This record gives structure tokens, sequence and C-alpha cells, in this order.
């Protein structure tokens, strides 16, 4: 109930209004994970804090209570429990579910230099901004062909942010 602390978390800087108690996360393969503070794999950050109460928003102390996460192999799954505890001792726990998944990410190789376009409609311009060879970016699943040339949108943030980066490169 009200009185005890509240656990907050942000997705991708947003706000959650769900729960995170219940929540499945999916975790690249040979991440370095912190269950506070952790990336999942389409490189959205999700930071977990604690408030005291519902209605009281100091800060209130939080700690992974059980934290068996092992990034080494992907197809496992591990549960984080998180306990924040009150300035007089009432806690709250929020258990969490941990997927192991291979990277969502693709190197750029290119010649050491990867040009990038800006598409809008059938139009593809010229972009300034360039990657290097070895460069890691997400992709977005939906390509673009103009001029029987076939273009994918990246972006080295965040498999979201690859959907709508208009930042492409011809696909390889």
């Amino acid at each position: 109930t009200t009185q005890n602390p509240q656990i907050n978390w942000t997705k991708g800087g947003q706000a959650q209004s769900s729960s995170l108690n219940g929540q499945v996360f999916q975790v690249a393969v040979g991440s370095n994970f912190n269950p506070l503070n952790f990336t999942n794999s389409n490189g959205e950050n999700i930071i977990v804090s604690a408030q005291q109460s519902k209605n009281n928003t100091t800060f209130a102390s939080i700690e992974a209570t059980s934290n068996p996460v092992n990034t080494s192999e992907a197809g496992r799954y591990y549960n984080v429990t998180l306990t924040a505890t009150g300035n007089t001792g009432k806690k709250t726990t929020a258990t969490y579910t941990v997927l192991i998944t291979s990277s969502q990410k693709q190197t750029l190789y290119g010649e050491s230099t990867i040009s990038t376009y800006s598409i809008y409609g059938n139009n593809v311009l010229s972009n300034s901004t360039t990657f290097k060879d070895g460069d890691q970016v997400y992709v977005s699943d939906q390509t673009k062909t103009v001029g029987g040339v076939s273009y994918s949108q990246v972006s080295p943030k965040s498999k979201n942010d690859a959907n709508s980066s208009n930042i492409w490169v011809k696909t390889s």
C-alpha cells in the first residue's frame, strides 16, 4: 500500500506507467549488466530508482537483492529482484526477467569510410554523416529502394532511432 517505497523506471528517458514488477527485458550476449541501469538489446537505456512513498518523492534506497544475471550465453533467462527500503524500514520489491539474446547490432564495413544518405519519398540526397569501418549500428527492418539501389536505415543509438534517423547506408 501507499506508505511503502515506490519503484520508478525510465526506458529511453521516458517514464513508464506499467510497474517494473513482471517486466521482461532483452539483454545482449556479452554486455555488462547493472540491474539498476542497463541497455536492452535494442539499445534503449533502462534506469530503475525509488522514492520514499507514493506521495513522498524523496530519494529511497534501492538495490538488487537477487541478481544471478550472466550474459555469457544467449538462450538463457534470469530473474532479478530489486528491494527498495524507506527511511523507516518499509520495503517494496520488484522482480523482472532478463532474456539473453544475440546482438541486434550490425557492423558496417564499406574502403574505410561509409557514406550516408537521407531519403524523402523517392529522392536520395547526400548526407555529410559518415561511419568508419567497424562501427556498429542498429538497422531498421524496413529497407527502401530508389533507382534500383537498396538502402538500410541505421542508428548507433537504438533500433527505435534507426526507424526514423533518416541516416541510410547502401544495403550490402
